[PDB]
């Protein structure tokens, strides 16, 4: 039977450690596929397909975006992953990071690995590809970000921080699992790209709930930040900005190439990108899509300067 | 009682002097919040909500986009807005060109004044963001384009103009002023992103009819031209083009970070960034945004050429 | 009598031949402008405008792009357009390479020279803009790829290829040829950019069918790949993102401009741009716009890999 | 009758302050052209024409190189100079920074002023050219440097110094003071370029000796350090290095144009330039012409890190 | 017997005309090596070995530096060398611009043709290097300035001018023509580098003498000025540097590498640059290598501006 | 009793292997001060300090310039200096790669370790710096280089080769072994700069000589050719150039920093670069400093071209 928790947030704050090395080496993470119901917003409980990273022996939590993986150019990189027993679809991997890295799909209760070498640096998405439909992984909450920093690793910052935006559209009932009231993807509406809601570290309210993460992306005033971004979409792109704040470096893919100075960049559906702002202003300030009225239906998030 | 004029539209050319300084000065400017009824198509009466230029004692017009700002990389920027005192909800300004630079929600006949340093070059978007509902407040057209130039100022050109484009959503009726008949904003058909109409400088025809600006911008052919474009949006991006243009340079934040030789570029919601060409060709030129049926909605605009 | 042929697909290995010149030259294409009916997808008749290029007495075949012009910067381009006998709406060409590069409205049966100077280095779209309709000519398959290359031409590739991508709106019956049982263009779903297909090279199944050009996009291990993009729309620009790939290179406009390493591009409508990686990985691979429920409506292509 | 002083000798520290402005200015400086005997060498007295800096009322120390002056680029520069009664040659000014920038020949007595504007930033050499003879004026020691630095200035620095070198031929008994016994220019040996003496600063000695600024250029570990550089000659540049020290950033004449990780840098006779390097070794380390022979000849100074 | 002219100073406007095409050709030049007795100084007959332009059917004058080759990057060019039957001592070229670009020694009476790719841009050195002795033949005057220009040409200027710099060691009777009064070659002087005169342009007083281009070296105020400079030396190279200006550009090889406003630049015998300036300033400057002492030894030039 | 050898000339292939890592190691090399008779020109014999590589337990050749070491940047560099038994003079070493990298003078029979941080990439010159008289130490030839190649390497070339000039002033007699009939250092010309031979790699006809490493510098046409080049002097830098060569790249200090098509290159005493060329003709070149009349007293050497 389905495992039912209250969300899937993604912690914005756990994020691997800085790389200050130029030795490459062989990076190796741990992932879990697993289907789980949750809140997608507050009051409609979500049938979502998610990443888990899995450390030792211990595994979860199951989140959307999934774990962030972090690495250098000309390590050597190796994902296990694992579909849990429980699951019901099969799943694999494909990391936009490696020339012809996707896995074969693997069936609930199988365990495959990924080997592959990062010889291009940039911020990239990776996300479940299983059955040839990325579109219906993707739309479930399979999608994650991977970073390759050049060697030596990126400039140091003070604070650093990680979001997936994504959008859903949501079909009462689900297809397995009819005992659970809840939502399931709608075909018809995604088809159309006529979104219901939005969400921000897979939930509505995530960042903007002080339960579910809504302090959680705090610094002090002065401070260099970075942030990770991906779009997961899997239809609509985001015009990230932050109010009150000014990006001085910003770089899809590789981070000679940049734009100094902008104000709200289109990250398209499907890309990861890096974003570098200082702190100069104190107190709130709401992390959005441009597209206001996204905003309502939850491209919202929150900004803390103290 | 409200004010019911003709139209909003913005002469693309009451743009302030160009700039030959490197002293850091304070420049300062006088806004004032304007609710006002006016066309937004032919036969269409729309409620709009505008920023107006104060310079002395004289007032107005008010119009979409708001008044151009321009000032130098560390000079320092005062804005006085005031709200005028026979409107209905209260405003407020928010500068991307600015480290927390947002006002706090003034009602109407109140005066606040807005004090912040221009510390990093580009184009930007400015917007009213009252009642923490920036997206009911930019919908209604409170938005418009703040320059900040580079020590020495950009380079020297023969022409300037200035263009804010949006998409609108029409509601008939207006919830206050009931004995107007004309449309007020659709919250449905904005949350779903389907416009009905398209403005260039707050007007369908706008730019497009010789009253109302149509040939307002006109250039002497070889010489070179810049724009200042503004996407209010507030959820629509622009796929800027010009027809027989060829833009040379393209920076959407900084004047060193640009792309040469641009057909068609990508402006997202809530962005501005700065087109230059010159004018090789004689005779008339559409503006529009490349997503052509927008066009018949009123993304059309006219170059002229001698 | 209207012709009526199995489809309107593009070869993407019809491309001139490479440049390694420097010395400018008069370049000059024949093409003729073609109403056609065929399969946008298997089982549906849609009334295609469509660009055909003549090579001595020879014409045809008609496809969706049109063909790709190719020159060098500073040539001196010219294109005999011909409105074929048994058409029935005026046609013209609108050159984004060229300044002022529109013909004047040609009527069925009437032949017209367009006479342009390539003095902007890049890769432009060009389209049908007769009747001040560019949206609705556009719409029904009217663009084609134009590639200004430096003088010497770009930097050498083992294969280059070439992709139009669009999307499509339709009505049941067409308003002239009643007899045929095949779909129209539609204003609505147009107007409300809700697209029913999305084709790669002008049909749904083109690039994905073996019979239709489904393996025609086919290179060898360690080859370094070209891409000429474009995206027709006429609104909807393209996510562009080849699964198992990594860009090295992608410039819109200038070979100078681009930005190393990125894994998805947005085009927007009525722009083209160029491509450029390694095909370091085998197998088969799926070119997709990265809006993933669009690929299921046809934004969906095959890389084969040996 | 002739003044006799101990030396000449100028301190690398007597430097005017930092450069944190882009507001252009008039800035304005007071020089003394003085004869003077003084040693050259230890035991050795050489007949001098220098350059002195008046401040207000007060005139003096006479050294060579002459005193350092310093503007930003945009300024208007002023050069007061004044010809002492008790002098025997006449003199005048000869700026590299400016765009003819030469006063002209002023007698014993006589004072002119020398304005300019400064619109080419680098480090440069003035010198006096009087009596169109260049090379003698200088041979006696008229030379000192000028560094008209960008707007905002050079990136700041922990310590700064100024050097200039020299090379000297010596003819016992002077032609005028024939009372005094010590030594005049030698054509002869100067017009063949086989000088006696090297010295740096004014002093074979000095640099060298803690009496005469030997511990004058003393700076703290891991401190940045910049060093303005003049090679006066007139015949023989200079192969200058630091021993124990990388030069990180060398630029003759512009900031944007330099050399990275530069160990000896040949500077021109007749040129300035500007060395950078930090300080990140502690002792003493002995700053030398790389001439290696030259140093015993007093192409010799100390630079202390504490 | 042998031939006795006035001089051989070299026009330093004699020059090529300037290159605006992209089409390579087969530029072809035609010299003759011409043995001369002529004015080195003022009263000082020397022996020269000196090239000389054919144009047509007409041949000379022979001068110091000789004739300027000009060319553009990808060309083909053909140098016909002649070697005069009134000659003693066989000659040959030797291009830098070109690889493996040297001729085999030319008996006096033969003809040869030299034929290489110029696939380098940049200012470069060509001189006679017959019977393995490059050094005796360049010392006598054998050496001229070719310059690469890359596709498209240098950037228009409104003057340019041609200067090569050379040091003289004189020993008093020709061992051949021992009738001629005049002095020849010093082998002791030349090994020890100890020169006794310096010339611009194959003469001591040759642009400083009206009669021996004087004032051929003449622009109006506010000129953009390019020079084409050699240093044939044999042994000593060129503190270049022309009073009261600044140089803008300076590249000794490449147009793209050059540093920004440079006063005195080293050209190093054997070495060929561009130098470019605007005339700013009015009257007359000195032309001079800045080893003042120099200047006296004939080092010294004139440029005027009106 | 001293050594007495036929010569002290360097292999110019006895070259460390390149570099393909980023991994930062501890590179170590073991030198051995080795005071040498041998001969300088032919028929001369000279007094030689040099320095030998110690591999294993095995040491030798003694050779000018001496061992080339080579790291990467962010190695640790440990030098094992050892003076032998039967010197006369103390030694040390003197490294211009690192901070403050100077040893301390080390007696006959002793040995001392040098350990630095290599953190700044180039060509650099290392040398005997001891008693304070580095023009002693260096004039008796006692100067070699090291290069720190960036993480990664620089770009692989087909063949590479080392090359140290050097100038030598000498006395008949040594004041110590009198017995020996050779010379000795001479002060007076070493100071005036007057030296009677130039040698590349210790030897008058080293490079010129058969027997003598005279077909040593060998290539294929078509190959790339990398020269790590050093100025020992040590008082007269190289105009260094090859004949029928043109430098595609050279970098005094660092890789990026370097100028393009450069024919002769001025590296001052106590300098090393690197030069970087194709061998695009076949035979022989003559390497040789463009000062000819240097030349003649042995600054001439010889590459081939197969
Ligand atoms: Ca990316
Ligand atoms: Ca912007
Ligand atoms: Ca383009
Ligand atoms: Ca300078
Ligand atoms: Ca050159
Ligand atoms: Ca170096
Ligand atoms: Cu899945
Ligand atoms: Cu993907
Ligand atoms: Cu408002
Ligand atoms: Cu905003
Ligand atoms: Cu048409
Ligand atoms: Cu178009
Ligand atoms: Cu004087
Ligand atoms: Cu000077
Ligand atoms: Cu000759
Ligand atoms: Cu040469
Ligand atoms: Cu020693
Ligand atoms: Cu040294």
């Amino acid at each position: 039977m389905v495992d039912v928790i209250s969300n899937v947030a993604k912690d914005p704050a756990d994020i691997p450690g800085r790389i200050s090395r130029s030795c490459p080496k062989t990076v190796t993470v741990n992932l879990v596929a697993k289907e789980v119901v949750a809140d997608l917003a507050p009051g409609k409980k979500f049938w979502f397909w998610t990443f888990a990273e899995k450390k030792g022996d211990t595994v979860g939590p199951a989140t959307v975006p999934g774990p962030m993986v972090r690495v250098m150019e000309g390590d050597t990189v190796v994902i296990n992953l694992t579909n849990d027993l429980h699951n019901e679809e099969p799943h694999n991997l494909d990391f936009h990071a490696g020339f012809g890295a996707m896995l074969m799909d693997i069936e609930p209760g199988e365990t495959d690995t990924l080997t592959f070498k990062a010889k291009r640096e940039g911020a990239y998405i990776y996300h479940c590809g299983a059955e040839g439909m990325p579109w219906e992984h993707v739309a479930y909450g399979m999608y994650g970000l991977i970073v390759v920093e050049p060697k030596g690793g990126l400039s140091r910052v003070d604070k650093e921080f990680y979001i997936g935006q994504g959008e859903w559209y949501i079909k009462p009932g689900i297809e397995d699992h009819p005992h659970i009231r809840g939502y399931s993807l709608d075909e018809d509406k995604a088809l159309a790209e006529h979104p219901d809601y939005f969400t921000f570290n897979g939930h509505t309210q995530a960042l903007m709930d002080p339960s579910i993460y809504g302090n959680a992306i705090t610094v002090n005033q002065g401070d260099k930040v970075r942030l990770f971004f991906v779009a997961g979409g899997p239809n609509i792109g985001s015009n990230f900005h932050i109010i009150g704040q000014i990006f001085d470096k910003f770089y899809p893919g590789h981070r000679r190439d940049f734009i100094r100075n902008e104000e709200t960049a289109y990250i398209p559906p499907g890309s990861a990108a890096v974003f570098e702002f200082k702190a100069l202003a104190t107190g709130d300030f709401l992390i959005v899509d441009h597209a206001l009225f996204r905003v309502p239906k939850g491209a919202g998030g929150l900004l803390h300067v103290k």
